[PDB]
């Protein structure tokens, strides 16, 4: 795409109750290519008691839908599609989704359960690693300088001058609809963004430093793992996550696979 209004996408999901959004998520990622096919409609209905809304006075079922695949086509920039649902319902959410332990196969067949397990240390391991591509400092007491925490921080001021209004609208009404976003990457559920397998990287985590491209790396290890095993995870990724209006730091990507890959293909499922 390009064209979504993700504020009015994020709007409309953000004024449902947590366990029809938490319902709709699970059955759409570990299950996507069944509930699709069975469905009857153009659209596909999720209903949850949770859920209801006062039609003058009375307690209503108030269902969440989404319609079902359109090869484009019919695609108005705010409709909600399973794609369209799994990308923005991830970033919103990761706390959630932690906790349930929502994993999409697609993820978890490259390990993703095992990546996620200590993630905190490892992400705090990363950052605290010298930087190949910073110079070395003169004076030995600024060696954080040097570091990658350094180096995303450069990145940090430069993906602040590439933001757009609409999402940062849709960080703003997520925040005291009180989702589980966050602002950096060293924070524990920020990996949890990509469990259930968003096609892009989740609007509310764009302008997080490295998330985007921590969502490639995903992408990337999909490619290797259909290699071991004509995909194009990655292409996908890139084009579609950079239509969002930024582009992808090559540099923080090839820092992650160096750092991560030789342990993520131990892990694969084959």
């Amino acid at each position: 795409g390009q064209t979504a209004d993700w504020k009015s996408i994020g709007l409309y999901i953000l004024s449902f109750a947590l366990p029809i959004i938490l319902k709709a998520l699970y059955m759409l990622s570990t299950r996507g290519r069944q509930t699709i096919k069975e469905n009857k409609g153009t659209r596909i209905r999720f209903k949850d008691d949770s859920s209801y809304e006062e039609v003058n006075g009375i307690r209503k079922p108030r269902h969440l839908y989404v319609s079902m695949p359109t090869a484009q086509s019919t695609m108005k920039a705010d409709e909600i599609t399973p794609g369209r649902f799994r990308t923005i319902a991830c970033g919103l959410f990761p706390a959630q989704v932690k906790a349930r332990n929502i994993i999409s196969p697609v993820m978890g067949v490259i390990g993703f359960s095992f990546f996620v397990k200590d993630w905190m240390e490892r992400i705090d391991d990363f950052l605290a690693a010298r930087c190949p591509f910073l110079p070395e400092q003169k004076d030995p007491r600024d060696a954080a300088l040097a570091t990658n925490r350094a180096y995303f921080i450069t990145r940090q001021l430069q993906v602040d001058e590439s933001k757009v209004s609409d999402i940062e609208d849709l960080i703003a009404d997520a925040r005291a609809e009180s989702a589980t976003i966050f602002a950096d990457i060293a924070t524990p559920h920020s990996v949890w963004v990509f469990a259930c397998a968003p096609d892009r990287c989740p609007p509310t985590a764009l302008y997080v430093a490295g998330m985007p491209e921590l969502g490639a790396f995903f992408a990337i290890l999909q490619d290797m793992r259909n290699t071991i095993m004509k995909s194009a995870f990655y292409q996908s990724y890139l084009r579609r996550t950079q239509s969002m209006g930024i582009q992808l730091d090559q540099k923080i990507i090839i820092l992650y696979m160096s750092h991560w890959g030789r342990e993520a293909v131990n892990h694969f499922h084959l």
